[PDB]
C-alpha cells in the first residue's frame, strides 16, 4: 500500500516511533517519504548484493534476511519478506533496533541526505 502522509504519522505514533531515541516523529515520516515514497513494497538492490526493504527500506546485509546477500547478519531477526507487508509493525520494530545500534538515524541516507537539517516538524503538521 501506499500511505498518505498523516495516515502513516498517525500509525508510526501508534507503533511508538514518535521521540524514540531522540528522533520526533516527523524525522520518521520524512524518512518513508524519501526512502520509499510511503510505499511499502518498495525495493531496490545495491552494488554489495544486498537489498532494502519496505516502508522505510531496510537494508539485507545487515537488518534482515533475504537468503541472497552475502555477508548477512539479520540483526532485526527478520526475514526482509515481512517487511513488505502493507501493516507496519516489522519494519517499526526492526527501526528501533536499527536507530538504538549507535549511529542515530544515519542508517537512512535518504533521511541524512533529504531530511536531516530541516524543519521536519512540518511533515507531521496539519495531522
Ligand atoms: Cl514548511
Amino acid at each position: 500500500k501506499v500511505f498518505g502522509r498523516c495516515e502513516l504519522a498517525a500509525a508510526m505514533k501508534r507503533h511508538g516511533l514518535d521521540n524514540y531515541r531522540g528522533y520526533s516523529l516527523g524525522n520518521w515520516v520524512c524518512a518513508a517519504k524519501f526512502e520509499s515514497n510511503f510505499n511499502t513494497q518498495a525495493t531496490n538492490r545495491n552494488t554489495d548484493g544486498s537489498t532494502d526493504y519496505g516502508i522505510l527500506q531496510i537494508n539485507s546485509r545487515w537488518w534482515c534476511n533475504d537468503g541472497r546477500t552475502p555477508g548477512s547478519r539479520n540483526l532485526c531477526n527478520i526475514p526482509c519478506s515481512a517487511l513488505l507487508s502493507s501493516d507496519i509493525t516489522a519494519s517499526v520494530n526492526c527501526a528501533k533496533k536499527i536507530v538504538s545500534d549507535g549511529n542515530g538515524m544515519n542508517a537512512w541516507v535518504a533521511w541524512r541526505n533529504r531530511c536531516k537539517g530541516t524543519d521536519v516538524q512540518a511533515w507531521i503538521r496539519g495531522c
